[PDB]
């Protein structure tokens, strides 16, 4: 109690946010969570091995893809074991597990005490009953032409992660009055409250009061009847009270009915959010914690014809974006029990109950009992997402999704996490399916667990609507982890709070960079490092990346918007192969949490043309939102702007000439053998940010914003606020880009039809998963894109995938996109070096 008492104040400064002041709630919703959690937490942390836990090996069931086994030469790896500089290299059959090659190496090359293969300079560990092939080490390695090489050392001691001990009445509502503190707006006004009960996006029924004159208390006693009944309020209703004067200026919801099934009875003082100028933070079942200068208000409760098949079907074939007419409804309805063998359709079937009628949520129920072909169908997570969405409030509709997402290996969990993390915004209750889901393969794997606990401090550190949620899930997770992780994440927690001091600091000595400010960070920096910095601590991007001490010498103010800081740090691991240190950008001022998605977002892309045995050679590099405005960015070493090889040559203003990047490409490769996989390289990532960028909607940028790695790989960066007559471009495939692939003007080149035809397998992969994309597209704006102003935005991800437009008008409408970059050449880009700097 008195040891168990600091130790909550750990999980505080780790969570970000203390689960226990209960100065903002109005239930003890949060607490039945937090003991809530306590059963699926212990029910994992007993349920995983011990081993294979501590390793975390990082696998895959998926198949080597086709440009990997291309890579491998009679049948054979090279795995190149060391020692104590006792290197000898193996060959090695992809299908051999790790254990029987230390049986080769051991037992033949020259009762027992077992030791496993970790990889050199890092916590990755090649162990378990998997093939060498399926390690994703491993096929990194194949993938980026490198060579795998691992260290023969002691297995990782499993006592280390190992945790501490433990009626018919119509619905009404009396509107007592509203009270803030200071009315700030200038001029005299009128407001009325609207009261909404919605039930995941659907206004099901609404009142008003009459309109009062606009004073800092105004009271109305009026009781408020709806139309609907109690006996008719389904489960996950809200009872959302708007405020408005015509303009929407406060917002606060209720849940009607409770986390134990219990009308919600009794007085109420809810403190409001206020709006700036849809969003997921409208739904939030938080209220205000602000008490004092925050809006309030009180409250007082208490067999077909084929002509209707082909219709149904047309429905069902249509995007998520397509709407339902009435029309739509009633026949998916109707024809329920047809509808429910086509797991397409679930979305648009559930889209059509009368959530507001007691009766039809019933026979909904009796109908989510028939779902034999729903459960034996093969997992599509675009149609699993699309079930979590802000649409369906329903738990059981929701519980299926997450049923369908227990089926995904870790891999595949890693690449929808963030997404996963973000869709528990959608969630009527703090206590859920999908929150429970996310802990356990939290629990299961540290890998998971690395990126959730990230993932969520993210969010608790940022917003109000829905940082308490968030701690009673990370918490839970924190109880489970380990001592180990524990200890990881405190180090990397004071390091990142340590290094964001002298980020924000800096920022304040300068409005180009001075000499002053140059020393004042060598100094400040000079300082953090002498004993009060952790001695070592993970690379929050690349947990398998340990960061030793700082290389205070390559740290600099970068001068650019906001003054980043450019830190760099050697391994902390002797066995890594090489002295090249860890290079890390910390900024404030632009919202990283909008790059993570889009990052995010990309690696799903990259997965996408996997499967079509594509290598599109995308550098989604590492990005963690850890505040407001604020985070750190990995460093892609070796690399430079496209602007900037322009500004090499041409000067720091002029006409960008053609022929310079191929230049700096040939400059800097050694041989035609590199320089030729280079212009390989460029060919083949050129396309993929091509595409990507295309139908993310963000492909019109300012080349100071292109990079390049000297060896080829073409990739973007800085991703935030670019999604907001004037010149415009799909994508940017400027006449430099095409110079290295062998073409002018409106000529041609074979590099020219690789990349013509490398784009069109591409766009046409991503259209493969159309739905997948316009879902993750259409949350990731609710979630992450504050100014998500209408909906409209969302249907530029349609256009661009061209719905429902064949794989043929698709080759050419994608081909003429390309067209129109040879057409527009340097203009859009000249037009940009205008902008920035024509203010
Ligand atoms: C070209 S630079 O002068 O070295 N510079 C200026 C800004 C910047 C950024 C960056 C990335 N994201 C965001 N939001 N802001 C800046 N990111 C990066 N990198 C990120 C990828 O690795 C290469 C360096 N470099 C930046």
């Amino acid at each position: 109690s008195e040891e168990s008492q600091a130790f909550q104040r750990q999980l505080t400064a780790l969570i970000g946010y203390d689960v226990t002041d209960v100065s903002n709630v109005h239930d003890d919703e949060l607490e039945f969570t937090r003991r809530g959690l306590v059963t699926p937490r212990m029910a994992e942390v007993a349920s995983r091995d011990p081993k294979l836990y501590a390793m975390h090996p990082w696998v895959t069931s998926k198949p080597l893809p086709e440009y990997l086994w291309k890579k491998i030469a009679n049948n054979c790896i090279f795995i190149v074991i060391h020692r104590s500089t006792t290197s000898q290299t193996i060959k090695v059959s992809p299908d051999d597990t790790p254990g029987a090659i230390l049986q080769s190496f051991f037992t033949k090359m020259a009762s027992e005490q077992d030791f496993v293969l970790r990889v050199c300079g890092r916590d990755e560990y090649l162990v378990g009953e998997t093939p060498i092939k399926n390690f994703q080490w491993v096929r990194h390695c194949l993938k980026n032409g490198e060579e795998i090489h691992v260290v023969l050392d002691t297995p990782p001691d499993p006592a280390l992660d190992e945790v501490r001990k433990e009626c018919d009445r119509k619905f009404r509502v009396k509107i007592r009055g509203i009270d803030i503190p200071v009315l700030p707006r200038n001029t005299d006004l009128t407001v009325f409250v609207e009261a909404n009960i919605q039930h995941g996006q659907q206004v099901l029924c609404q009142r008003r009061t009459s309109p009062k004159p606009f004073t800092e208390e105004v009271l109305w006693n009026v009781w408020l009847e709806f139309s609907i009944k109690i006996k008719d309020l389904p489960k996950g209703a809200l009872l959302n009270l708007q405020i408005y004067c015509v303009q929407l200026l406060y917002y606060v919801n209720l849940l009607l009915i409770d986390h134990r099934f219990l009308l919600r009875r009794g007085e109420y003082v809810l403190h409001m959010w206020q709006i700036s100028g849809f969003n997921a933070d409208k739904l939030t079942s938080a209220t205000n914690p602000d008490k004092e200068n925050s809006m309030s208000i009180s409250i007082l409760l208490d067999e077909m014809p084929n002509q209707l098949r082909k219709q149904l079907e047309a429905i069902i074939a249509t995007d998520p974006l397509n709407p339902l007419t009435a029309e739509d409804k009633e026949l998916l309805w109707h024809f329920r029990y047809e509808s429910l063998k086509h797991p397409k359709a679930y979305p648009k079937l559930f889209s059509s109950v009368k959530w507001g009628q007691q009766e039809i949520v019933a026979k909904t129920y009796q109908l989510l009992a028939r779902r034999e072909v729903w459960d034996q169908s093969a997992l599509d997570v675009g149609l699993t997402m699309q079930l979590l969405d802000c649409n369906f409030s329903d738990e059981n509709v929701r519980a299926i999704a997450v049923q369908k997402l227990e089926s995904l290996e870790d891999d595949d969990v890693l690449h929808y996490l963030l997404q996963l993390v973000q869709a528990v915004k959608f969630e009527p209750y703090h206590d859920s399916a999908l929150a429970r889901f996310l802990l356990k393969r939290g629990l299961r794997n540290k890998r998971i667990g690395h990126f959730l606990f990230w993932f969520l401090r993210s969010e608790i550190a940022q917003s109000r609507h829905y940082q308490q949620r968030f701690a009673v899930i990370l918490e839970a997770y924190l109880r489970g982890c380990g001592t180990a992780m524990l200890h990881d994440f405190t180090q990397q927690v004071q390091v990142i709070e340590m290094l964001q001091k002298v980020t924000l600091d800096i920022k304040s000595l300068s409005a180009d960079v001075s000499s002053q400010v140059i020393s004042q960070l060598k100094q400040k920096l000079e300082n953090l490092q002498n004993s009060q910095l952790p001695e070592s601590f993970r690379v929050p991007y690349d947990p398998g990346l340990k960061a030793g001490a700082l290389a205070i010498e390559k740290c600099k103010v970068m001068a650019s918007k906001k003054k980043p800081l450019w830190l760099e740090f050697k391994c902390a691991d002797p066995t890594a192969l090489s002295n090249e240190t860890i290079g890390i950008i910390f900024k404030h001022g632009d919202d990283l949490r909008q790059d993570m998605l889009i990052l995010q977002i990309l690696r799903i892309m990259e997965s996408i043309w996997e499967t079509e045995s594509l290598d599109l050679c995308l550098l989604p590099y590492g990005c963690i939102s850890t505040g407001d405005k604020i985070g750190m960015i990995e460093i892609v070493k070796d690399a430079t702007t496209i602007a900037k090889i322009q500004q090499s040559t041409v000067g720091n203003t002029g006409a960008f000439k053609d022929e310079v990047l191929n230049h700096w490409l040939k400059e800097k490769s050694p041989t035609e053998e590199k320089f030729q996989a280079a212009v390989e390289r460029f060919v083949y990532s050129c396309a993929g940010y091509c595409v990507a960028t295309f139908v993310l909607g963000i492909g019109d940028r300012h080349n100071d914003n292109i990079m390049i790695t000297e060896t080829g790989n073409l990739f973007h960066i800085d991703f935030g606020h670019i999604l907001g007559n004037k010149e415009r471009v799909p994508f940017v495939l400027t006449p430099d880009f095409l110079f290295v692939m062998g073409t002018s003007g409106k000529k041609t080149s074979p590099h020219f039809q690789k990349f013509q035809d490398i784009c069109v397998k591409a766009y046409l992969a991503l259209r493969h998963h159309t739905n997948l994309l316009i879902i993750l597209f259409s949350m990731m704006l609710m979630t992450g894109m504050p100014q998500l102003t209408s909906k409209e935005d969302i249907e530029y991800i349609r256009d661009a995938l061209t719905v429902g437009k064949n794989e043929e008008d698709a080759k050419k409408y994608f081909l003429d996109q390309i067209e129109v970059c040879r057409d527009k050449g340097w203009t859009v880009q000249f037009n940009w070096f205008l902008h920035l700097v024509l203010g």
